């Protein structure tokens, strides 16, 4: 599925496929926006790993399973 | 209903259609926006979510039911 | 009458028209704004709901009636 | 006479025609921003309401007299 | 003289000319900057009236006399 | 492989490729922005030094191995 | 010599022609940057006054001495 | 070698060619970031000077030897 995260004063888009369940995903950027992380880990389908700033976060849009 | 959501210093607007109720979506909004939440969950009629940093919300514009 | 309201780092103008009048509309703008509410709500003729986070608020231009 | 305020992160200048003189959008606005108001409250001469967050004003240019 | 005052996060640049000195100018200036006064006004020429906000001021420029 | 930083309020995107593994390049960038540290210290398979401010980093994409 | 100043958020980067000697233009800058003075005071050649916020500057180039 | 400088909220990005080692250069850099300097000093081959707002830095990019 369609991971996007908008990222606040920043012009691209992330964008990747996920391996993961729209659960898993869910909770990963919500315990990240909830506790103030400071940093965010995803991983793509291929392995690329994405590490956001938590606070430069605008949204995340999980994609359908 | 349309579901638009402007996000500040991010060129894109949330776009969706919401199988929620005006009043749902409202409370949702509101309750974040008033207690400053870290995150506002939102899902449309396909099951798409969306997780927005509620500080970072400009606006939500909740369309008219249908 | 048309009530466009400005909103600070975002590139669109909200623009609606309002079945209220000027005052009724001043008076919610205007508490927002004094009480730094956090959140403002304004409806239009249709029944679109606005819901603006007061802070990020440049300006409201009630038009006339 | 004129007056245009100009908005901080906003890419819209707001302008329009006063009937009040001068001397009173001064003072109108020149309070604003001493007291760091939470609102600035102008109207046109056609009836217009302009309510200004005063912590995003820029500037405001007062035109001449008449 | 040729007065430009740049306003931090706002497109336009202010220039007017003034019937004061380039002194009377810094003098209104350099007290607004150095006391974070909370309004700055010039006026020009013309009498236009400027109110600037003064923590908004990114430079004044004042041309030769 | 490839290393794309983003900066907040920069127009440009740092891109380099690494001669480092996925995991040291993730433990240097983890380390500098789960302890705020003023300044993250990244290499490129040339030996050209990225100082970033890590404050100002928006996201770092680690491409896959190799 | 020139003078150039970049601005933080502010498209213009002003440029001048310095009658100052580098190091004297280079003591003003850097007393204010170090001393987060509200004011910096710059004339040029022709006595043009420019009155920066010291806390809006990005940077100062000082070009070579002629 | 070059040495390019990105300043947060500034459209220009700073290029030199510094007649100093990398290690000079990031010596220099690094200790403004680690202590919020206010002020880093950064010469170049033909001798003019970057007075640079330390807590604007975005990046430095020392290229190779």
């Amino acid at each position: 599925m369609e991971v996007k995260i908008g990222i606040t004063d920043s012009p691209r888009e992330l964008v990747f496929s996920s391996a993961q369940t729209p659960s898993e995903v869910e909770e990963l950027v919500s315990n990240a926006l909830r506790d103030d992380s400071g940093l965010l880990t995803l991983t793509d389908e291929r392995g690329r790993r994405f590490l956001i700033h938590t606070a430069r976060i605008a949204y995340v849009e999980i994609g359908v399973a």
